[PDB]
């Protein structure tokens, strides 16, 4: 959907898995470069239909679940407003 | 986008949070109905500026980072294909 910044193109690995190709550093990248909100370089969140979504981390090839810059605890519960309607 | 399955309301929280009503069930969710693949009954994925994505449980109105599917170790690490380009 969003255009792509200057230099970069696309492909497809054998699995049908896309990936981002950025032809200004020679880097490629799981992610669309505008669509990396509140991540820090070298870091990405991906999608797994057998983990769920999790966060990676290039600069040091390993993975997690939790979002790299979210409070080393877990997550706040929260409700939505009781129907009413 | 998705169009709201028969029955469903929507509406906005005080912090303008959007959230959806199922008058069905007379239950309300943080995401829409047709966008919870792969997730089980009274959970939901939420996100969240602080904490990144994570997850919900209704049930027992608690959180966790990781899906509640997903394996309970560490996700597993993966780069793209590296660049040709
Ligand atoms: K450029
Ligand atoms: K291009
Ligand atoms: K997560
Ligand atoms: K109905
Ligand atoms: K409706």
């Amino acid at each position: 959907d969003l255009p792509l910044p200057p230099g970069w193109s696309v492909d497809w690995t054998m699995r049908g898995r896309k990936y981002y190709i950025d032809h200004n550093t020679n880097t490629t990248h799981w992610s669309h470069p505008l669509e990396r909100e509140g991540l820090p370089p070298g870091w990405e969140r991906v999608e797994s239909s057998e983990f769920g979504t999790y966060y990676v981390d290039h600069t040091n090839k390993r993975a997690q679940y939790r979002h790299p810059c979210a409070p080393s605890v877990p997550p706040p519960y929260v409700a939505p407003p009781s129907y009413e309607g």
